[PDB]
């Protein structure tokens, strides 16, 4: 039926390593986001979007209603303690945002509200807490807000004992702070007025002018995010500087005036390291002796003392640990489980955490306090909404405190498989899907293949209330856990960046092939999705393998990879060329342009197509899958659905921003459902 709409070509050639590429669509890029063609072209999609999806508003309001219909008693967050105040946050019906309250510890009975968010966000067009810790004198509490949707966050202090606020407000931080000891002098990390990134660490003293405030540290390479922290004894405030590969810790005495940083390991390219203070000593979790990481123990800075915990080990990714009374817990994954282990620091006892499911996550949960024998962890799997434990690390007594509500919802209604895949160069990759049964029959069923691959994060099988409306509808839903994720450890990310970054692709292709084989779903009803970085991988694959998926949704995606990757200028460009390499290298440039989606869209069919992308933000720019679209429109010799739909939105949040998130979910449902009917 209706004409798209069809973007002027306008031919504009770059010339790298002698190689000229023409890209006809470069002047959808504006920087300033005012040409107004730019944004002619960008409204049109949205009018097309709008009425080649109109059939689907009744679906979408089904679907929208189903999944609200899932959620509520809005929510109360189990409490916690932290020096000797009770903490809970709270969700009321008819509250846009979360009210935070709290208690002394010896009470029950009566709450005092810290901060209500509604109220902080009378009379202002955007709000979003970006944190909150109350002093340890338990009398001023820290605020950082962004009243203005950029993520630059103000910090302001409250003075608990009248609910009066202090007249300063420290603007343009991370977010990140933390008091010294005295309840009086707090330590924030300022962004870069230009770039935006985190660079300088402040003292402010609280109540006075920041026209006072000491720089403390300023971070030279912007490719070293600056974040605090404080270690688990108090002793010390960390200046924590990393880049992807490179960390260094500078150490803040938290007790005495006029603090300086104190160094601990000056930076190593691929020495990734993080520490904390407890019991008199350092504990390090490093990758100094293996990719895979250790726990080693020092009394002081010097590498070479660091004693030898947990040795690296290739078949165990230690990920992190927390730190109690009688006990050491660490976070791991294994043979594509994550896992929770505890070493008694007296005994050398060991202990695993035990569960029974063949596709779920744990996790180590909010564990403010270290004086105590009970561990907080966090459950979740493709069947069980996510739970919060509590374990007796003594007595292996195990209490639920929390399970996600999830009505309408029978869980024996589901089954769940981890299946593994003999991809095409031999190498297993885990995949974990989940289905309703009395719905399964072998080859028929449509097939949701979701995926990521990069930055060595990982899809980690977890329940999804959303997703029960595939699952209600015959779908078999499947994370597919590619290289370039985490699954595996740091080996499966490192086997899928850089001159790797073919096998993330490869992977997705080779497990769906397999499912399908294996009558795990329709052959002709095959439908993916991904984000972001996960938008690179469907655009690599309907490039690569076009007539696997009948359908796809790409969202946010980063496609323009050879061209984004050459330009500075580009937020994101500089911190990334140790993700996909550093096109102004041959090497990089040829090993990219390969999978480049952008540059490998051809004259061929193409898999029905919604693809999302947001003005006003961004992370992939908004050009990219514009551009993306436009060339697809030209030269793609199918006539199946292809669609751009582009956040106009000044922005979001509290219920209103989850509100947006639901209706984007119905929409992009609708859309792979009608596809399947």
């Amino acid at each position: 039926h209706m004409t798209p709409p069809k973007a002027e070509k306008r031919p504009y050639p770059i010339t790298t390593h002698g190689d000229t590429r023409v890209d006809d669509y470069y002047w959808l890029r504006d920087d300033e986001r005012t040409d107004p063609q730019v944004l002619d072209y960008l409204q049109a999609e949205n009018a097309f979007t709008d009425a080649a999806l109109k059939p689907q508003q009744a679906l979408r309001e089904t679907l929208y209603e189903e999944m609200v219909a899932r959620e509520n008693l809005y929510f109360q967050s189990v409490p916690y303690v932290r020096h000797g105040y009770r903490y809970q946050t709270r969700f009321e019906p008819g509250n846009e945002y979360a009210i935070y309250v709290r208690q002394p510890q010896a009470e029950s009975e009566h709450w005092d509200t810290l901060i209500d968010g509604n109220q902080r966000a009378e009379q202002r067009e955007f709000y979003t807490l970006g944190g909150l810790e109350v002093s340890p004198d338990n009398q001023k509490l820290a605020v950082a807000e962004d009243f203005l949707s950029r993520r630059q966050y103000d910090i302001r202090f409250k003075n608990l004992s009248d609910d009066s606020w202090t007249d300063e407000v420290l603007e343009n931080t991370s977010g990140s702070f933390e008091w010294a000891n005295d309840s009086a002098t707090v330590y924030y990390v300022r962004k870069h007025a230009k770039t935006l990134l985190p660079y300088q660490v402040y003292r402010h003293v609280v109540g006075t002018d920041p026209q006072l405030d000491e720089l403390i540290y300023e971070e030279q390479d912007d490719t070293f995010y600056v974040g605090l922290e404080k270690t688990t004894s108090d002793r010390f405030i960390l200046i924590h500087l990393s880049s992807t590969t490179t960390s260094e810790i500078l150490l803040l005495d938290a007790d005495r005036a006029d603090s300086t940083p104190q160094m601990f390991v000056p930076r190593r390219k691929d020495h990734e390291y993080g520490i904390d203070h407890y019991h008199q000593h350092f504990y390090i979790r490093s990758n100094k002796d293996g990719k895979n990481f250790g726990l080693y123990q020092s009394e002081q800075a010097d590498e070479a003392q660091w004693q030898t915990l947990i040795a690296p080990r290739i078949e165990v990714m230690l990920e992190g640990f927390s730190l109690f009374r009688d006990w050491l817990v660490v976070e791991e994954r294994s043979e594509g489980l994550t896992q929770l282990r505890q070493i008694h620091w007296q005994s050398g006892e060991v202990k695993r955490i035990a569960f029974d499911d063949p596709t779920y996550t744990t996790w180590l949960a909010y564990n403010p306090e270290p004086e105590t024998e009970l561990l907080r962890y966090g459950y979740s799997s493709m069947t069980t909404p996510t739970t919060l434990y509590e374990l007796n690390l003594d007595s292996d007594e195990r209490v639920m405190l929390k399970q996600q509500e999830v009505k309408n919802f029978t869980p024996e209604n589901y089954r769940s498989e981890r299946v593994w895949v003999k991809a095409r160069d031999g190498v297993e990759v885990p995949v974990s899907l989940v289905y309703r049964h009395d719905s399964f029959a072998r080859g028929t069923n449509p097939l949701m293949v979701y995926g990521y691959g990069s930055y060595g994060s990982s899809m980690d099988p977890a329940f999804s209330a959303s997703r029960l409306s595939l699952l209600d509808r015959g779908f078999v839903f499947v994370l597919a856990h590619i290289r370039g994720g985490g699954e595996l450890g740091q080996l499966w990310y490192e086997d899928g960046k850089l001159f790797k970054k073919q096998n993330t692709f490869n992977d997705f292709i080779d497990v769906t092939e397999a499912l399908i084989a294996q009558g795990y779903g329709d052959a002709k009803r095959v439908f993916a999705m991904g984000g972001s970085a996960g938008g690179l991988l469907m655009g690599a694959v309907i490039n690569q393998a076009p007539e696997l998926f009948n359908g796809i949704v790409a969202q946010v995606p980063f496609v323009d990879v050879v061209t984004t990757m050459l330009d500075e200028s580009i937020p994101l460009t500089t911190g990334e060329y140790d993700e996909w390499g550093n096109p102004n290298q041959q090497a990089y440039y040829d090993y990219i342009l390969q999978y480049s989606p952008y540059d490998q869209v051809k004259a061929q069919d193409y898999p029905h197509m919604l693809v999302t992308t947001g003005l006003h933000d961004s992370q992939v720019q908004y050009w990219e899958p514009a551009k993306w679209v436009a060339k697809l429109r030209e030269l793609k010799t199918d006539d199946r659905q292809l669609l751009l739909y582009t956040d106009m939105d000044s922005g979001h949040g509290g219920k209103s921003g989850r509100f947006k998130a639901y209706e984007d979910i119905a929409l992009e449902y609708a859309f792979i459902l009608a596809l399947a009917e």
